[PDB]
């Protein structure tokens, strides 16, 4: 059993979350790509916060798999008009390290990217700018990736949402019994996405894992993520 | 396309929402069943508050179903040690009207509830008691009712939190194209309750649908169901 | 060195408020005066909240009044043209006991009403109606009572606020070395009454009070009052 | 009659505030002075944050002195024993531009912050750094300041508070009849300041002015202010 709650981040969560790549804490959020004295986010950077105690996903002398909630708020601050590339929420060996930046959200290599079985990580990603290195809806999309940067599930993300200049809620859930992932991203006007998808944590994590959040840029510089607030919970 | 957000009850929600049974506004929160003057809960009473809009399940002519996303707070005022019955959301033909009480929770009949072939309500139940009369957790339970009071699928509800004397938050999704209805149940402490199940819409209700949150007592008087905030989004 | 914080009166304050005349609680709110089974506010009701804990309001050889802030926030059901007679927050003697209804707001007696030098209560009114036994402004206001039903300084509340149907929020300090109190009414629209006034709380009332909030009733029966949340703190 | 809500600063509030000095925004709030790449907070800097629309303070034939309210909340980012300056809530002639750092507060001319009639500035202090250049409490403190960087009146800021890594929310009231200014400074965990005093601003300031928050610093880098929202309302 596991669980914390982050209202923001003001406090010292130095010895609470594990800062990779650009990642950092500033003016009470986490801001997981730098930005210059200008204010205008650098080129090809990632970042990702991890929080330090590991999660417990699944036992194999009882193939019981836990379940796990958690919630977070982020902005995205867009002064153009190709925000890129996003960021995601996910799930990896509590040693994983920031991988390569731009489509890659900080969760893949170049090279293995689109090979499930040179991977350990799961996530749902909240891809503003489509790719076309690899198949993925040609608009802007919310999905669910099991291994790969090609996602099993998406679901269109509106560019009003996207542009809005609102902060935005996310919420996954994940029901260890049913092997089910789901997301809900919503915003304070009165849009809601939904995105569910089964899948078997046993077969594409190990036992333990750590959570977080992750996010990347490329060539543009009209998007920085923050993430404002978040918290979580596990239970085997 | 709809949605409506009732961050209280405080206005006249009277040209809004369809209050069925017992239910009613009581200083700015949904009061499902009645009490006396005293604060003390009647006996086999049953309410619900539906939403005045109807919602677009499905289409036929398109094979396409809906997703959708509710979120609702709630407190269980509990005076003794044997709350009954509990509350659910639901989701049942614009012309239901209330059922029996007790653990009907106002969906079912005493004589079909058990019958879905006779029914035409998909709901997430709440139950803070355990019934003989049918199938069910020996516990107090959350879960997924598909035109039957017997759950498809439950997951067990701490005591702890129950009697915890603080206000929940309930959230409830549903993936059209997944048809996978997910369940989640939060309290200010740091439990999270996750359910999730596949659920074909097309099949268990008709085209156009409302929603609501039902609830109901028995021969108990020691729990009165509160709703303290409700929103819903839905998009064809 | 008192301080208190109700975000809402859901739990049990039974062992921390001392409910006077109908004053009790409301679903997870504070409802001085009663209403009948039909939400029908009953006539010439009277009702009062005060903190079980008293505050040391001064000292005579040690000279040095205490400051003291307190916060709450309330909602008018009004259902008629006609409300009254409003709420208002005292501090007044811990053995005080609730006193007459109507437009003396349960603060003091018919008799008395007008006279200081019989009366130990200092308070902030909330008037919504203007009475022509005694002097007060002609229109709905705000007022700083000192031992007298006669405000000795008033505000106009607009009744677009008044009827607004909105949560208020009411602001109460008082720095004990100034002698200085200070009101300050907000609503969420964008409106905000401040109300200031030198008063010396060593000649109006003991050493040692209470502090708490009161509403009353006359003829009329197109009102009720509902305080939903309460805090205070005060400093010697 | 002016008034503005600003829950954050994540919009473009460009065409709204007037930032002046090192005064800009960050992550959704307000950073007065600059800081490194590094984070930390440069030497001898100062800035404001002034709202665009001017305020109708007072009349002459008229007679009226307006009334306003302003609630804005900030955070101290200590790194060190040794904080300095602090900040500030002012009111200026609509002209009026950045000052000395300091202990002047970005308020005050290094040559006459100690003559009343040489300046046109109103203002609640937050000091956290006592100077013996001029008089002031010999402790960490909130003032009120007339034309003047020596408070007029004070009240002590406990270091508990100051360094309580917390979000500290200020309430500043004036009545523009009673001619009265009540600052109240509260903290999450359970301390209220409140500190009050009669002032005139048809004394102290041209009929029209700008409000604004301000800070500063000298040679210590142990302190970084951020304001996270702030509100204002007025009515002549
Ligand atoms: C406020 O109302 C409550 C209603 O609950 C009163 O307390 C109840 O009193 C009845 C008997 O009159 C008991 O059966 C209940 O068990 C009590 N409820 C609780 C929660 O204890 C209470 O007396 C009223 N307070 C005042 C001052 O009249
Ligand atoms: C919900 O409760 C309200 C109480 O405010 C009920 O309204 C009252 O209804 C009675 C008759 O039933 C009238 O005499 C009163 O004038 C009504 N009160 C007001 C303020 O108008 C209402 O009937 C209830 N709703 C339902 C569906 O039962
Ligand atoms: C506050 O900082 C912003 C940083 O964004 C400054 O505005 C930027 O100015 C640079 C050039 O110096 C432009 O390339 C950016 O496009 C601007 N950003 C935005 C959002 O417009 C701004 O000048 C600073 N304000 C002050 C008073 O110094
Ligand atoms: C996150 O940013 C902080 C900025 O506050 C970095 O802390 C500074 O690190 C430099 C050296 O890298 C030190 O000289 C400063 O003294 C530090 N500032 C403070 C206030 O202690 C921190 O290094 C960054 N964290 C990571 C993982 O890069
Ligand atoms: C014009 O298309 C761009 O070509 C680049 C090589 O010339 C490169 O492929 C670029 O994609 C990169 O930047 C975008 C936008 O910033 C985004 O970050 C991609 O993930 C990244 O690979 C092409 O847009
Ligand atoms: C002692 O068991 C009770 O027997 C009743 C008949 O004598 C009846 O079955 C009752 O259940 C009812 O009340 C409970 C508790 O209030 C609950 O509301 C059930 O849904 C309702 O059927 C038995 O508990
Ligand atoms: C018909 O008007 C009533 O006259 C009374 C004397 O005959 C008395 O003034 C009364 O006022 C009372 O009711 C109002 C409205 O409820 C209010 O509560 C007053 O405080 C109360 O004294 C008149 O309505
Ligand atoms: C070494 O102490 C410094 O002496 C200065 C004169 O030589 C001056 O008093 C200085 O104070 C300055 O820095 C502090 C801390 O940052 C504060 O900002 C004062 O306002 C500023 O004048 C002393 O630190
Ligand atoms: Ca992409
Ligand atoms: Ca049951
Ligand atoms: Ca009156
Ligand atoms: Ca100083
Ligand atoms: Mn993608
Ligand atoms: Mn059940
Ligand atoms: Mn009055
Ligand atoms: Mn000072």
């Amino acid at each position: 059993s596991v669980s914390f709650t982050f209202p923001n981040f003001w406090s010292d969560v130095e010895d609470s979350i594990i800062f990779q790549g650009d990642a950092n804490t500033t003016a009470g959020t986490l801001q997981l790509c730098k930005t210059n004295q200008y204010g205008t986010p650098l080129q090809w950077s990632a970042g990702r916060a991890l929080y330090s105690d590991p999660v417990q996903l699944w036992d194999n002398k009882t193939e019981s798999v836990a379940s796990f909630y958690t919630e977070f708020t982020f902005f995205l601050k867009i002064t153009g008009n190709g925000p890129a590339d996003g960021l995601a929420f996910f799930l990896a060996p509590p040693d994983s390290d920031v991988k390569d930046a731009g489509e890659y959200l900080g969760l893949f290599n170049k090279s293995t990217a689109t090979q499930p079985s040179k991977n350990q990580v799961v996530a749902v990603e909240f891809d503003t700018w489509t790719n076309p290195n690899f198949p993925e809806p040609s608009y802007r999309h919310i999905g669910i990736n099991v291994n790969s940067i090609v996602s099993v599930a998406t679901k269109r993300w509106e560019d009003s949402d996207i542009f809005s200049g609102k902060i935005a809620t996310a919420r996954i859930s994940y029901d260890g019994s049913a092997e089910i992932l789901t997301v809900v991203l919503s915003y304070p006007d009165g849009s809601d996405y939904i995105l569910s998808h089964s899948v078997d944590m046993r077969q594409n994590l190990p036992e333990s894992v750590r959570v977080g959040i992750s996010a990347s840029t490329g060539n543009n510089q009209f998007l920085t993520v923050y993430i404002l607030s978040w918290r979580f919970s596990s239970n085997l």
